[PDB]
C-alpha cells in the first residue's frame, strides 16, 4: 500500500550525510521544482528500502512484446529478476499478441507475472503509441486494485545494475540518454503548433525518454489517458507527432512536473553513447536490434 | 486544499535547468532519502508559486508568546507580512497568556490572525516543551479544518527575506544554525539511554532546530503528539532531555525522515554566527532576548 503518513524506522548505522561536502558536484541533483534527480551517490538504498518495505510496497512493471519483440522477453525478465526491486513485491504485466510465446522465466519469491493479450497494430509507430491507450485502460481494469506503483518501460532492454525503490514517487520521468546535456532549443520536441504535443523553443525543462516512466497508479493512469487523448486529437487533425508517444509524454511532463526525475543511468545505450564519466552505473540499457 | 494529483501549469518562460552545470556545488542539496535540502539557487519560486496557488494552499503559522515574550509579536508579525508566504492564504495562530497584549498589526488580503489563550507554565523549560502538546491539541480543535500546512516557529525572531511555498511538504525540519557543519558526534542530542530522546553517537543525520519545523497538519499533529508523549514518558521516569522539546524533535525526525529539510537560511543568528558565504540569504533570524528572560 501507499501509506498516508511517515513511517518509523529502526536504529540504523550508516555514514552521516555531510552538508558541506556533497558527493555529486558534477550533475544537477534537484529540479527547480525541488524534485530529486536520481543519480548514484544521491541516495542510501538501505534507508529507502526500509521506508518502502515497511509499507509493503507492490510495484507493477508493464512491458510490451508485440510481434517479433517477444524475442526480447527472456533477457528482459531474467535480468529484471536480478536487478529490479529485489526484496519487494513485483507484478510483471506482459502485453503481447502471442501469449504462447512468452518465455517460462523462474521468479523469486513475492514476484508474479501476468500475460495480457492485446492487438498488434501494423505500423511500428502505432504499436509504440498505443501503449498509452493500453496502459490507461489497464490502470482502470487491473492496476488500481493490484499494485501501488507502476513502472512503464521498453522491452528491447536489459537490466545490468540496481533499479530499486529510489525511483518510486507519485510521478517520474527519465532523462533521455541522447539529450541530457542538450539545450532546450535543441530538444526534438514536437515543434508544429498544429499538434497537441507542441512545445515552443523557449519552453522545456528536460527531454524525457518514452522508454521509462511511471509513478503511482493514479498518476500513471492520468498521464497515459492524457497522452492517448492528445494523440487521438492529432490523428483527427491529420497530424502525427515527430516522436510519437514520447512527444506527448514530453508535453505532459512539461505541464505536470514529475516528483522525481531519473538520470540516464536508468535509460542508456552503450553502443551509441559509450560510458561517460558522469554515469557511475549503467542500470537499464538497450539491447541491439 | 492539498491536491490529490499533480496540477497542470500554464505556459511559463524561465531559464532551462542545466543537468551538467548545477548552480549550488558547495552544499548538499538532497538528503540520502531523497528529500530536497532547501537553499537559495535550488528552486524556481515562480514554478512553485504556480503549483501551490493552483491548489489554493492555506498555510498556518504558529507562534507562542507567553509572559514577556509578547514583546516579540509586533516585529514578528510585521516582518511576516513582508516575507512569509506573500500571495498565499495565511492564518497566524498566536498562543498567549495575554490576549489583550497582542499588538494590532494590519494584515494583507487573504491573511488573518487568531489568538489562542493558553496556560503559562512556571518553568521556561515547560513553556517551551508544552508547545508540542498545545500544537497537537489545536490540530484537532482548529487546524485540520482551517489550514493545509502548519509552520511552527519561535517568536523571538524576525523575517528578513523570502520564506515561501518552497518549504511546504508533508514533513520538514530545519538545520540548526550552530551545527549544520558539525559531525554527528558533536550534535547535542540527548545522550542518556534512559531518555526517550536518546540518540547514540553513531546515529543521526542532522541536528534540527526546535525553532522551525512543520508540514501537513496531519504530519505535524503526529509529530507534536509523539514528542509530547515522549516528554511525558521521560517525566514519569524523572528525566528531562538536555535540550527539551528540541531533543525529542530530533529523535522523532531521525526515525521519521522529513520530506524536505530547510537550510540555515531559514533559522539564523547573525550576531552569534556572522554570515558565512554558504548563506546567500538570511531569511528568518534571531532577535536579542536577554531582556525578556524570567527567572524560574
Ligand atoms: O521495425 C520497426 C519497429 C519499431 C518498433 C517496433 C515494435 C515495438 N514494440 C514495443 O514498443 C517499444 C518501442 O519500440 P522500440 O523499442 O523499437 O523504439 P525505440 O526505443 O527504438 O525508439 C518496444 O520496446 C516494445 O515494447 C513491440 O512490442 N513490437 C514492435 O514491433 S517494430
Ligand atoms: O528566562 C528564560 C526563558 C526561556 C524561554 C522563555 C519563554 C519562551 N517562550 C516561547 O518558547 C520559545 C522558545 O524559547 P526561547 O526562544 O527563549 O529559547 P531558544 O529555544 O531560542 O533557545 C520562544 O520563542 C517563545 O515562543 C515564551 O513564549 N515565553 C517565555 O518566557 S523565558
Ligand atoms: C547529440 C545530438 C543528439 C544525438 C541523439 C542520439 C540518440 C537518439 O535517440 C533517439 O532519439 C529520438 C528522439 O530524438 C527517440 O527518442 C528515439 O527513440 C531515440 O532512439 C532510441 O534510443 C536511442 C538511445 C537508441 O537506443 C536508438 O536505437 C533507439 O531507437
Ligand atoms: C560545535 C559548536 C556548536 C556551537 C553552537 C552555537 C549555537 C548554540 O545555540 C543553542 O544550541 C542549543 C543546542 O545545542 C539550543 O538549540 C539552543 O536553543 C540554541 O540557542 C538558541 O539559538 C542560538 C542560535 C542563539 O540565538 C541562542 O541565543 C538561542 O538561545
Ligand atoms: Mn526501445
Ligand atoms: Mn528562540
Amino acid at each position: 500500500a501507499i501509506g498516508e503518513f511517515m513511517v518509523s524506522l529502526p536504529r540504523m548505522v550508516y555514514p552521516q550525510p555531510k552538508v558541506l561536502t556533497p558527493c555529486r558536484k558534477d550533475v544537477l541533483v534537484v529540479t527547480p521544482w525541488l524534485a530529486p534527480i536520481v543519480w548514484e551517490g544521491t541516495f542510501n538504498i538501505d534507508i529507502l528500502n526500509e521506508q518502502f518495505r515497511l509499507q509493503n510496497t507492490t510495484i507493477g512493471l508493464t512491458v510490451f512484446a508485440i510481434k517479433k519483440y517477444v524475442a526480447f522477453l527472456k533477457l528482459f525478465l531474467e535480468t529484471a529478476e536480478k536487478h529490479f526491486m529485489v526484496g519487494h513485491r513485483v507484478h510483471y504485466y506482459v502485453f503481447t499478441d502471442q501469449p504462447a510465446a512468452v518465455p517460462r522465466v523462474t521468479l523469486g519469491t513475492g514476484r508474479q507475472l501476468s500475460v495480457l493479450e492485446v492487438r498488434a497494430y501494423k505500423r511500428w509507430q502505432d504499436v509504440s503509441m498505443r501503449r498509452m491507450e493500453m496502459i490507461s485502460d489497464f490502470c482502470e481494469r487491473r492496476f488500481l486494485s493490484e499494485v501501488d506503483y507502476l513502472v512503464c518501460v521498453d522491452v528491447d532492454m536489459e537490466f545490468r545494475d540496481h533499479v530499486g525503490v529510489e525511483i518510486l514517487t507519485p510521478l517520474f520521468g527519465t532523462l533521455h540518454p541522447g539529450f541530457y546535456g542538450s539545450s532546450r532549443e535543441a530538444f526534438t520536441y514536437e515543434r508544429r503548433p498544429q499538434s497537441q504535443a507542441y512545445i515552443p523553443k523557449d519552453e522545456g525543462d528536460f527531454y524525457y525518454g518514452g522508454a521509462f516512466f511511471g509513478g503511482s497508479v493514479q498518476e500513471v493512469q492520468r498521464l497515459t489517458r492524457a497522452c492517448h487523448q492528445a494523440m487521438m486529437v492529432d490523428q483527427a487533425n491529420g497530424i502525427e507527432a515527430v516522436w510519437h508517444d514520447e512527444s506527448h509524454l514530453n508535453k505532459y511532463l512539461l505541464r505536470h512536473k514529475p516528483t522525481k526525475v531519473l538520470s540516464p543511468e536508468y535509460l542508456w545505450d552503450q553502443q551509441l553513447l559509450g560510458w561517460p564519466a558522469v554515469l557511475r552505473k549503467l542500470r537499464f540499457t538497450a539491447v541491439p536490434k
